């Protein structure tokens, strides 16, 4: 009989629907388009298509030309713009939220159903001649090999936007809030059912967690105090699920809202720095409201903390990614003119996406020592040997990898990418090609046109038999990178619009929620505003070290 | 130290913050006024308030003029007008949800934790000086004498509009699914996590027992065979939760979406026919599609019976209780081009309103036969006896009591008031006036303003002392009603924005999901266009009765 919606006959956003024993239809509802596949245009469609310029065009704009960016980011062209990177971006993303891995078509209970991931286009159908749909061979390349042969680093590459390691667990940190895949439910499935900027990595994803947490006096976390410095409190002050090697004492381990920080310095690092900034916040709400009950002081310190994040992720963690020459403004106000809808449901597609182990070194340099692998993971010491202070310093200075490119994750992690390309036919995403024209691009219509280049691009020709059966994961990391970039063009494409629906999709950044009495008054609005990283750090520390995105020169 | 917030010093959605020791601080943003307690208004809201005429005043133009309202309905008039009422309705209701019952205040948890019901306007604060603020008594008048000096009913006063059971029944039968109040976590919980138009009181609450009622063959639910009509199955064939009197096996038991139902065969009645509705419409989708699973079969019903809810509710339910001339329409059409949060959270508020336990006889008339509260209540036999199509007759034919004016509540359920205005002052809802203003009316100067007569107006002066002492539901139900309605003033201009709120906030009247595609196709998208009360009714039976919302002539 044959599946027809293996084909993948629906152009632009039409639905694939399965008539009688073997038509099909596309409903073009919206699309902009008409006729049986979606591909005929409407008045307004046909006339956007041919003024729109390409998005290498739009990169290009937003990368070059000094003298025409310092006059736009001090006129009203800034706060225009920005808008219309808000709302463009933001739109090709399904709001409510429409599959998972259960449904590939609207339900209630992918509606309702938290636990689940979403996702953009549906699962390649069970009943296709290949697990990519039609075109390719009928077993999709080894992923051992295929990470051995294009992943696999044997040489660094530095990331030529000069991120730094930083950057790097600030990544790692801040994702992992909203990226927590559920061991029991399997893949598809999540366990941060915030589904965006909740700082459950800090409070943790359940009430329990958060009540065993919170220190229950003046709205503050428990704390422990090593060398005069301020730390997250042990198990026992604590008794929460903590990921720990087995065997380790109790009083080194440490209890935080996301259950893997104490498996890396880097990631209990910032677990630190935000749990010394909630509790700063508390002292400036108390000041403000003697009368205030510890509960008050608790839940309007939270949304103070999770627009001091939102504000530094676009302001600066996104400055330095997109390497846009606009000066990026978290302002919530912007939208406010605008039909967009105040939720978010994590996609699984974001989760593949935001797989950047690329970013790791082939070491951990602080100071005049040079940590190893096996030296800095699970080192249960290093933040209190070193503090704050001293390890910040030592992350801003040390290169990151390119993400982009190929042939840069270390190998000590490399498994991770593996597991990710296994995970992808386990959940049966569709092709590169197929996602490359759900983001508004041109699918590449060969290997050559994808990697830029002769020799990697005939060993996938040989592998994959065609550019329609390429992988999602294995595009991203394989795509030519226009040099100074970090990654490919498909990155910004594919990732911005998930990314900025997830931030400002935040209910903090509806009208009822944005005002000065949702953050305790102006005290609060402002330390939302004017939040920067330097200021997350050094007024949480005893000195002020270097603190950036990037590293100097 | 006096709570200055006691006061409720703050118009017009200005929100009271605690600064200091004895003082506070007015939040005025988006309210439309400025100043220290938002009084002063701004150029385009003082042109608005003039302009504005009072809600009683546009009652009278909806529900008076049969020629001109004859003209406007075949016009776009009647599109233009209807986008109006769902549009100025609504936004009186916050988006995303602000308040419960911990938190006076916006937090996190009030956003994520979607076992609180929500509220509007938030609590009297613990450390008043009087229960209901600043005024009134210091111990707040019997619940149970006001109950039966008041609410009790004498003589029974039935709908001048002509309302029957049919209606009443479909109230308590639709209101059931997104009002269930948790008694183990206790008042301003629920157990309807769906906060909407989800059909949870057909599928069920949670997936477990939804999975129970299903057959997993065809996408239907189970079903059992009785005078070779279909019914709902037994507790015995689906094992769940049903809260039966004890002594009764799950042997005699009917297993149905809301654990309650059980108890009233005219709840039975309606969980009938929806569930003959689901497996009839399960029917038409295999038909167009037999390459469908059960999950799909399934899923989709449940998005087009959703479908049909919302329809017959606007145009027929509320076209009943309304009495407005106005043709109204479900077209979500109409807020395509509108700002519209496609979200909902319920409403404490909405809960105490909606007790419209006065519409409920002295006795239950079937055809010849006329059953009292003890024969009626419980019974496990009627529904099989008479069949859906006698009980459809019976419940159109006898007029329900008139929910406004007071004095109409049956001695059998007048318990359940007194649990309201219980459950009132557990939440700390604030006085009738003060919900007067936050839903755009002028708050009473008198208690004989608020009656119309004299003497329950004096009465009740001297069990509360002050007119803004005056509860929420006592206030509702003993308010004056217009010419010839249901209820008073209050009931339309509290109850409407919560309602169109709840029924266009449900996620199938957004872009996304209001397409064909998402009904299966045209048929399934006719199904919920052209949904009736008669045609839910008539097409699940053998012979078509009298079917009406309202009494025959
Ligand atoms: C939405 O929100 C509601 C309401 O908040 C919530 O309902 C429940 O919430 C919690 C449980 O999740 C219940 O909490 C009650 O309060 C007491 C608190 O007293 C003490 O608790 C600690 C003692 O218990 C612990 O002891 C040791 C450590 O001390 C620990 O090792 C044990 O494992 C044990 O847990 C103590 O540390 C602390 O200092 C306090 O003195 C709890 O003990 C107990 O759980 C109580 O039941 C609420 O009562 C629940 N209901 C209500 C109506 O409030 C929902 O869970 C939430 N929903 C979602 C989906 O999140
Ligand atoms: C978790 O991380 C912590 C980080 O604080 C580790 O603790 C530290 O471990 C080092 C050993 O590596 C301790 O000794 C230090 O290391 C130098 C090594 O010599 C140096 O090597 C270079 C290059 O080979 C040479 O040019 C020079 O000889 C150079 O000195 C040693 O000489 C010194 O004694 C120095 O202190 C260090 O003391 C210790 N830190 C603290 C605060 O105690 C820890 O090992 C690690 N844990 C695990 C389980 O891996
Ligand atoms: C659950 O509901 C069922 C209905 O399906 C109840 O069973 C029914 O009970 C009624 C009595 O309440 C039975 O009526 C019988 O028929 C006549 C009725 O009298 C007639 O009507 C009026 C008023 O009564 C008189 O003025 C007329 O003159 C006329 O006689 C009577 O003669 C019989 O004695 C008897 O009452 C009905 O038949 C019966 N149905 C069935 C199928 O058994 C049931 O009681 C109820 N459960 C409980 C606990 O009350
Ligand atoms: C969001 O959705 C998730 C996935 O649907 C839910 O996850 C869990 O719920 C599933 C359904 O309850 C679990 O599936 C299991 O199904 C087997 C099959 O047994 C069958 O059901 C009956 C068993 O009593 C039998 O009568 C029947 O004949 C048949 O054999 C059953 O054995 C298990 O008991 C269980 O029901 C599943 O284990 C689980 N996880 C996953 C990943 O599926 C979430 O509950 C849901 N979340 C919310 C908040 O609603
Ligand atoms: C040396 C440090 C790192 C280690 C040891 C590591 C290893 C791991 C491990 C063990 C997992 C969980 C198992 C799995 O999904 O394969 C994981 C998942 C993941 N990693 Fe990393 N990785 C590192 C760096 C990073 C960084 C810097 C980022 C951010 C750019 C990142 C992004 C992710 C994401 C998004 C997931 C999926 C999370 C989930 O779905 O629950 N990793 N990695
Ligand atoms: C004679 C028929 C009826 C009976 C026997 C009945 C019974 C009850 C009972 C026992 C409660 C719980 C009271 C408490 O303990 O707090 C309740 C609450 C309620 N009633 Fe009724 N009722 C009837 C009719 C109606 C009707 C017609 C409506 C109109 C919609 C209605 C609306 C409600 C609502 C909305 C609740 C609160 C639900 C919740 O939050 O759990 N009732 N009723
Ligand atoms: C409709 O879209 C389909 C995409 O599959 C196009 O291809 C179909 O029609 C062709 C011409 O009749 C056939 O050669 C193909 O076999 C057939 N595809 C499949 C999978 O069977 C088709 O061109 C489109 N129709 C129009 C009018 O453009
Ligand atoms: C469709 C009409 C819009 C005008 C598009 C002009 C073509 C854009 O051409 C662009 O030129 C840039 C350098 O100038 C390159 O960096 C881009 O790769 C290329 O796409
Ligand atoms: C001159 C700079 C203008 C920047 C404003 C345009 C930002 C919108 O970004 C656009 O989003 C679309 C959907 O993701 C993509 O299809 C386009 O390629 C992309 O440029
Ligand atoms: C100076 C401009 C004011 C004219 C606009 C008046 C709109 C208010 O509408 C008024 O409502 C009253 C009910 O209170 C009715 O009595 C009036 O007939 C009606 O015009
Ligand atoms: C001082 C001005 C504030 C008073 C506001 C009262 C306006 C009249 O009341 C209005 O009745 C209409 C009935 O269709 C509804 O559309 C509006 O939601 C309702 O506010
Ligand atoms: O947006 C983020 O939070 C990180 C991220 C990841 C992948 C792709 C884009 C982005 N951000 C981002 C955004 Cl939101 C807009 C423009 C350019 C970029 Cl890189
Ligand atoms: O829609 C409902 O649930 C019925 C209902 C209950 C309370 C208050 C209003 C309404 N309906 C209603 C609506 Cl939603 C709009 C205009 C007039 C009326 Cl009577």
């Amino acid at each position: 009989p044959v599946n027809p919606c293996c084909y993948y006959p629906c152009q632009h956003q039409g639905i694939c629907v399965r008539f009688g024993l073997d038509r099909y239809q596309c409903d073009c509802t919206r699309t902009g388009y008409s006729g049986p596949n979606c591909t005929i245009p409407e008045i307004w469609t046909w006339l956007r298509t041919t003024l729109r310029p390409s998005p290498s065009f739009i990169h290009f704009l937003l990368t070059h030309g000094r003298w025409l960016w310092d006059f736009v980011n001090a006129t009203f062209i800034r706060d225009t713009l920005m808008r219309l990177v808000l709302t463009v971006r933001s739109n090709l993303i399904p709001s409510p939220p429409t599959y998972n891995i259960a449904h590939d078509y609207i339900s209630w209970e992918s509606f309702s159903n938290v636990s689940y991931y979403t996702r953009i286009l549906p699962s390649v159908p069970r009943d296709c001649p290949t697990p990519m749909g039609t075109k390719g061979k009928k077993q999709l390349p080894d992923a051992e090999f295929l990470s051995r042969r294009f992943l696999l680093r044997r040489k660094f590459i530095p990331d030529p936007q000069g991120t730094n390691l930083m950057f790097a667990f600030f990544a790692q940190h801040f994702t992992h809030q909203f990226f927590k895949t559920s061991g029991k439910m399997g893949p598809g499935f999540t366990k941060a059912l915030g589904h965006g900027v909740d700082l459950g990595h800090i409070y943790g994803d359940n009430l329990e967690r958060q009540y065993q947490l919170r220190l229950f006096k003046d709205g503050k976390l428990k704390y422990q105090m090593l060398n005069g410095e301020v730390y997250p409190p042990s198990v026992e002050e604590a008794p929460v699920l903590m990921h720990y090697p087995r065997g380790i004492p109790p009083q080194s381990q440490m209890a935080v809202g996301q259950e893997v920080f104490g498996l890396l310095p880097g990631l209990m690092l910032y677990a630190t720095i935000w749990l010394r900034e909630h509790n700063r916040v508390c002292d400036l709400l108390k000041a403000e409201h003697p009368t205030w009950g510890d509960e008050q002081l608790f839940q309007t310190a939270r949304l103070i903390l999770i627009g001091e994040t939102i504000k530094i992720v676009i302001e600066e963690y996104v400055q330095q990614l997109s390497g846009y020459f606009l000066q990026l403004k978290f302002d919530p106000e912007l939208l406010f003119g605008a039909q967009f809808q105040y939720r978010n449901r994590i996609a699984m597609e974001f989760n593949q996406l935001y797989h950047w182990h690329p970013l790791m070194p082939d070491s951990f340099r602080v100071g005049p020592q040079d940590y190893s692998y096996e030296q800095f993971l699970f080192n249960t010491s290093m933040l209190v040997d070193y503090g704050v202070e001293a390890l910040v310093d030592a992350f801003s200075r040390q290169p990151a990898g390119r993400i982009g490119g190929g042939r840069n994750i270390d190998h000590h992690i490399l498994h991770v990418a593996v597991d990710v390309i296994k995970e992808s036919r386990v959940l049966r995403l569709q092709p590169f090609n197929e996602y490359r024209k759900r983001f508004g691009m041109k699918p590449y219509t060969s290997f050559q046109e994808l990697t830029g280049e002769k020799e990697m691009a005939a060993e996938l020709e040989e592998l994959y038999g065609d550019i329609d059966a390429l992988e999602f994961y294995p595009g991203l990391l394989l795509e030519k990178c226009h040099p100074n970039s970090i990654f490919g063009e498909s990155m910004i494409e594919m990732g911005a619009p998930f990314s900025l629906k997830g931030l400002l999709g935040n209910p903090i950044c509806s009208p009822e929620y944005w005002k000065a009495s949702t953050f305790g008054g102006e005290v609060g609005f402002n330390l939302v505003k004017t939040a920067t990283l330097k200021k997350l750090v050094c007024l949480n520390t005893k000195t002020c070290p270097y603190v950036s995105f990037h590293v100097p020169d």
